């Protein structure tokens, strides 16, 4: 049940001022980061940024410390995004 552990947060609730070189330090200060993808969205939904990191063990720290944090002007919420290692039925 390993698929089970992601080491992906899924950061909801973002703002185009909420800069990704913030967003990445605040994580950096939890743990090791392996890739990070602040999603810039085109057509006016709410914007989310992908963090994975390098060690699962840490990213746990990461969640409860950003999770419903307030950035800028907005409550963020970090979320368990599953990282699959393979088989991806999602047509995404």
């Amino acid at each position: 049940m390993e698929d089970e552990m992601p080491k992906t947060l899924y950061v909801g609730n973002l703002s185009r001022d909420v800069t990704e070189a913030l967003i990445l330090q605040l994580f950096s200060q939890i743990g090791p980061c392996k890739n990070c993808k602040m999603i810039m969205d085109t057509a006016g939904n709410d914007p989310y940024c992908f963090v994975e990191f390098h060690e699962h063990r840490h990213a746990a720290a990461a969640l409860a410390a950003m999770n419903g944090r307030k950035i800028m002007g907005k409550e963020v919420k970090v979320n368990w995004a599953t990282t699959p290692s393979s088989q991806k039925k999602d047509t995404s």
